């Protein structure tokens, strides 16, 4: 299948050089897979998911996403128009509140809620989990992530927007899980991107257009838009048999397009992640 006229990441997902504007990809597009979608929440109801997004669990008052970011980062994952795996089911889990904040207390036990959560869902292809946030190393966070990844489901994690080393962040910094950083239109590392030998991939993170809350869209920038791109090709891959939870943040650096990236600070990865798709 292809998608003319795609967002420019998911054009550069499935393409060996920047500057494509066509998104190419397997009919199966992740159905089968589930991803949970660890922030804000996510607005259900917007058409852009057909349904296949729900609200599992929230941490506050109200179920609702207030603030949009959830919602943005879920279409990156599986929304029709906007996402990488557009058959994918979505499960919202609400950890931070409408202003985009929470307590790491909070954060942890979302993160366990998800490894109990997933033995009550029929999810044959397997169960990524898609975490768009950070704040300072916290070595009880970083478990955290490292037990929910234990557990069977691929952990994909922002590398943080501070153009600093990425050792100093969590959950970024637990190296069991899959830390993303964020790239250009111009294969240049996006310029607030953090970096550091902990990454251990890139994706598209600047200028990244999804849904928004009232049945809108907006473009918006940060590693937090990259982590999406590379939860949903995780699902996108385990669904075509290519990879399991264990091994997909392995495979997909295995498979990615090497050396493509510009301004990588020696000791990064130079690898953008890439969907090897042939027609
Ligand atoms: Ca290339
Ligand atoms: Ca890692």
């Amino acid at each position: 299948a292809a998608q003319t006229n795609a967002p420019w990441g998911l054009a550069r997902i499935s393409s060996t050089s920047p500057g494509t504007s066509t998104y190419y990809y397997d009919e199966s597009a992740g159905q089968g897979s589930c991803v949970y979608v660890i922030d804000t929440g996510i607005e259900a109801s917007h058409p852009e998911f057909e349904g296949r997004a729900q609200m599992v669990k929230t941490y506050y008052y109200s179920s609702r996403d207030g603030n949009g970011h959830g919602t943005h980062c879920a279409g990156t994952v599986g929304s029709r128009t906007y996402g990488v795996a557009k058959k994918t089911q979505l499960f919202g889990v609400k950890v931070l509140d409408d202003n985009g904040s929470g307590q790491y207390s909070t954060i942890i036990a979302g993160m366990d809620f998800v490894a109990s959560d997933k033995n009550n869902r029929n999810c044959p292809k397997g169960v990524v989990a898609s975490l768009s946030l950070g704040g300072g190393y916290s070595s009880s966070v970083n478990s955290a992530a490292a037990r929910l990844q234990s557990s069977g489901v691929m952990v994909a994690v922002a590398a943080g927007n501070n153009n600093a080393d990425a050792r100093n962040y969590s959950p970024a910094s637990e190296p069991s899980v899959c830390t993303v950083g964020a790239s250009d239109r111009y294969d240049r590392r996006s310029s607030f991107s953090n970096y550091g030998s902990v990454l251990d991939i890139f994706g598209p993170g600047t200028d990244i257009l999804s849904t928004w809350i009232g049945g809108s869209t907006r473009s918006i920038s940060g590693t937090s838009m990259a982590t999406p791109h590379v939860a949903g090709l995780a699902a996108y891959l385990m669904t075509l048999g290519k990879t399991t939870a264990a091994s997909a943040c392995r495979y997909i650096a295995d498979t990615a397009n090497k050396g493509d990236l510009s301004n990588i600070p020696f000791g990064t990865v130079n690898l953008l992640a890439y969907n090897n798709y042939q027609a």
